[PDB]
């Protein structure tokens, strides 16, 4: 059709064509398996877009738009943290009728996952070499990786209004992760104890605190999820499984953020 | 197929997202992918329903009641994601709307199997898919065949409740009719529960089911009001939220009331 | 005071759950609970509400829009809490509800004070409260002072927009009247947010605040149908959902069109 | 007035007046701090009622209104847990507003949530010292204490049915926390590979499986909403505040249902 009819507008002869299960016979919770996925992965296409947006208005000032974006960005990261609740009436009885098909493939191989956690911070250069079958998506993420995260453009943007940023922060290698840095705690004490003055800064960092608490929720609900499908088993990726994704709740994107909390009004 | 991309068939389901808009309008991305998300839900919706109905043709009472709860699940994720598309403002969508085609999801052949499934059958609908043959001819296949509801009440009729006989063959392809013969039937469930636990438990999966859908409707009727604005349009929406697909559930709340319960 | 169950005064709260059901019913705790739980957000909603007409009454945007956060999470809370008293059935409601007496939710001072402050003003309902002048003067405050959303077009007036200037003085204990005037104001302002980013971001969170009421009204309706089924009873709950708080905003949505955006 | 009124039946005048913040003046913020936990008491207050239903229904072994009042409780969880989300929006500079007027208690000192970890399983006598103040309120504790868990009773249940359920769950200290206990493994396991024969059983495990998820859920967002609101502080009442939160999460109510999953289907 078209595309200015309704399927041809949402390509749904592609999009509806995309789901193949590959149990044999054909297992009834392969397609939530997939579509699971599929609607994630979805998602995430719009989360990357979204906060893609969000960098270029920090990077030209526009805060009411930068929170305005961020603002669907965490009801996206919100519908990704709730919808675990349909996998979670996967039973591991069910699942082991079907995990065999799958290959030693895992949401590791996820492209668009591995563009969000890069947009994030949490950088990774090693992690190019998973999708090196893939030079095309490869070179996206490396442009990411060597440009500033949704973090340092914060600070970027702190910078310019005069707020005692480092100079490292102007120029520097940004495919290294952010490490935490102990010089920023006294800007942010500034700004939280002042929020009336800073209220542009303020609403920033609490919609950054938004934004990472959703994202840990998502990690949490994914653990759990995986925990109570496969419990304490390894992965068909390689790594311990639930031991693996719980060392993932211990990263964080905006450390200074969270640690000013010790301090603020003290 | 091995590799994960490969298996869900990445490349082909993130290649469908082509916005019309050029220069390209950057809330048109979510426009679609609020769309494509919600096609794939339903799609998952039908299959689970459609095991539910064959669980009932079964007589598999647990397994009916399983696959309806993930299918409740489904259409609360439905439900709960209008929340991203009402962050849609009017400034935002006449932006980018005058691309767009005239239609809407009253296209969808996903949504329309799923109102058909529950019991909402509209022979004329067929014509709206008349360009595709093949999904207007796997979509008569649901209209002719007994909706999820009237599985539940064939279900019934084989342990002895009084259901009528019509219910045992008839035209399908018509949308159940308000039955008031069915009261007695309902409130004696309700009546009883220690005896019809498992007809009283799939009652309440079925008012669950139709209570979130009508949810569903509501929300896309009130989003569309603050993207667009005030048959068709949000009146069309409006007048949907007046259906319903078990009425005879809904209807015994206002008779059931013998006390059958032993000394206490 | 000092401990956990002083500061929360829990021994005052904790001993407000009083069932009149005897022999005692399992589902009356829940009933009671549901109406209080729902009292307490009540409470905390006016208090925000009361903060957000403070701060527009000082221009002070930013924070009005916080305090607006907060209220429709409130409103939220409010609106999924339903879920828990869906699994109440009617072969359980009928087990109590004939110790209980004939009110409902109508009769919630609380309520009222929301209803009030967003707009929906009714003199009438004074009258329910004559037993309580106490709470009755404190509700006719409400009835004689500006609604939060006349309050926001009393801050729009005072810069530059074309606000009529009967919105400066007159009698605010009459619910506001949908005023077409008001159209032109609106349209400029979602026409250019470049420009008017606090009156657009300030509209939205009304549209918020709305569209997540009628949702709590639409939840509030469904539940009450699925346990009593189906002016009063229902339909007053069904005729709730045409009440609007903020018209304007509404009907702006078919209007809105001149593109002001610069070269792209 | 009567008990046939709206307000006299819901007993509102003693509800709506147990609201007294302290600070001086009184910081917009308190309200929000008093609801937030008194909607919660409220909550659990129902959890433990809803719970106790469902232990009697074990013991008659009355599993379909067992797994409907385990629904209800899910659903109060899940408020509990969605709730989170308004306390979310209360800043560090609003907190430091007040946080001085509370004295040096804390949720330690919540009977009713020590009543439902008790129900659940996670029994500590020495938790009886705290309520030490309160001898009526402690003395309720004591029994649910004394008494079978929720999971003890599920395991007695499957006892009654002719499952390899050890005798010591027939009389033992029920003080005693549950230890997990190996030889439960092959009990589960064969409930797992024949879901059509043990459906009952199996349903109900997933119930519990549902349960403990939603509960970890709360004790996540209970600790993140801490870590937001004031960082890495020790807490009021004398632990490391995150830390302490972050260790209950590794405590588990019914261990054996998720160790089940690594042998399933093997
Ligand atoms: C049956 C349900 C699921 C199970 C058992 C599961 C299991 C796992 C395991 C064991 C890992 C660790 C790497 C490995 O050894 O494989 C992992 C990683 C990952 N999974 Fe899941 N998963 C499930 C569903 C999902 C879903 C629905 C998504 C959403 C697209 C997802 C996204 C991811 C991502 C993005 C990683 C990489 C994380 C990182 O590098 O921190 N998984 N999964
Ligand atoms: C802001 C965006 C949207 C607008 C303005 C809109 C508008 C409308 C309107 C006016 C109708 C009534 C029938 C007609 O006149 O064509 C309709 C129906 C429908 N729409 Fe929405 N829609 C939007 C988004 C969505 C989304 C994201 C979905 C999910 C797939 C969806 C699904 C449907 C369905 C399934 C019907 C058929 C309902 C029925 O036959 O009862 N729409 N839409
Ligand atoms: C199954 C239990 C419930 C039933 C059957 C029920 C029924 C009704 C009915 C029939 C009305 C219409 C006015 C009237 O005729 O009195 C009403 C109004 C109302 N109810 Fe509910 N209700 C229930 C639970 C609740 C709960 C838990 C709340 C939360 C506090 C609540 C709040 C209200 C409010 C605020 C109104 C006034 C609405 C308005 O004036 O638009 N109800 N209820
Ligand atoms: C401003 C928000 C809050 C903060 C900063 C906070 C902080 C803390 C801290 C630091 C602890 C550890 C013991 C200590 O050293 O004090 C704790 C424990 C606890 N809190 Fe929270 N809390 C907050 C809100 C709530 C709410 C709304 C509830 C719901 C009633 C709650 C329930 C509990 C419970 C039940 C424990 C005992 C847990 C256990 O023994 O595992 N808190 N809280
Ligand atoms: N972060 C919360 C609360 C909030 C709204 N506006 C704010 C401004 C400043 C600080 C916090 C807020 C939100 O985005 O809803
Ligand atoms: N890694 C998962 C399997 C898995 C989860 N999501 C996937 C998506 C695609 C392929 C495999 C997977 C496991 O250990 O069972
Ligand atoms: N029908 C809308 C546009 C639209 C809504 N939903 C759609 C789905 C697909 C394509 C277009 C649409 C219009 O008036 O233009
Ligand atoms: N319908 C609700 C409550 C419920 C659970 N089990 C039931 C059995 C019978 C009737 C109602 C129920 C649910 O599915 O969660
Ligand atoms: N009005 C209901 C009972 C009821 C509903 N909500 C209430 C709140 C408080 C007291 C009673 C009620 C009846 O017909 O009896
Ligand atoms: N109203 C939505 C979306 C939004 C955020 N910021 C805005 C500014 C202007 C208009 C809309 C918004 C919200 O409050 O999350
Ligand atoms: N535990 C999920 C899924 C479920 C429903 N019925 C079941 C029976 C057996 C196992 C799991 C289930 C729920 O309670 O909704
Ligand atoms: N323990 C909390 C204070 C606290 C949280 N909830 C409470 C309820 C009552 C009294 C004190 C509290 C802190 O460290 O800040
Ligand atoms: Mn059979
Ligand atoms: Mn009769
Ligand atoms: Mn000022
Ligand atoms: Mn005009």
């Amino acid at each position: 059709e078209g595309r200015l009819t309704y399927g041809g507008y949402l390509r749904l002869d592609q999009l509806l064509s995309a789901q193949q299960p590959l149990s044999e016979p054909a297992h009834h919770d392969e397609m939530l398996f997939i579509i699971q996925h599929q609607t994630s992965e979805l998602w995430l296409k719009l989360l990357a877009h979204e906060l893609r947006a969000a960098i270029v208005h920090l990077q030209r000032d526009e805060v009411w738009q930068c929170r305005k974006v961020l603002a669907r960005s965490k009801q996206v990261l919100r519908q990704l943290t709730e919808q675990w609740s349909v996998l979670e009436t996967l039973t591991p009885s069910e699942y082991m009728g079907f995990r065999d098909v799958l290959g030693p493939s895992s949401g590791f191989q996820s492209l668009q996952y591995r563009y969000i956690e890069f947009l994030l911070g949490n950088k990774n250069p090693q992690m190019l070499q998973v999708f090196a079958y893939d030079p095309a998506g490869q070179a996206r993420l490396r442009e990411v990786l060597e440009a500033p995260s949704l973090y340092e453009e914060f600070l970027r943007y702190l910078a310019r209004f005069g707020h005692a940023i480092p100079q490292q922060y102007q120029a520097r290698d940004w495919t290294a992760a952010h490490v935490a840095d102990d010089t920023l705690r006294p800007v942010f004490e500034r700004i939280y104890e002042n929020t009336d003055r800073y209220w542009r800064e303020y609403s920033l960092c609490e919609d950054l605190v938004d934004v990472e608490t959703q994202f840990q929720l998502w990690r949490f609900r994914h653990m759990r999820t995986v925990m109570r499908v496969i419990g304490f088993k390894r992965g068909t990726g390689g790594s311990s499984g639930v031991g693996f994704l719980q060392q993932a709740l211990a990263l964080t994107f905006f450390p200074e953020l969270f640690d000013v909390r010790t301090s603020v009004g003290v």
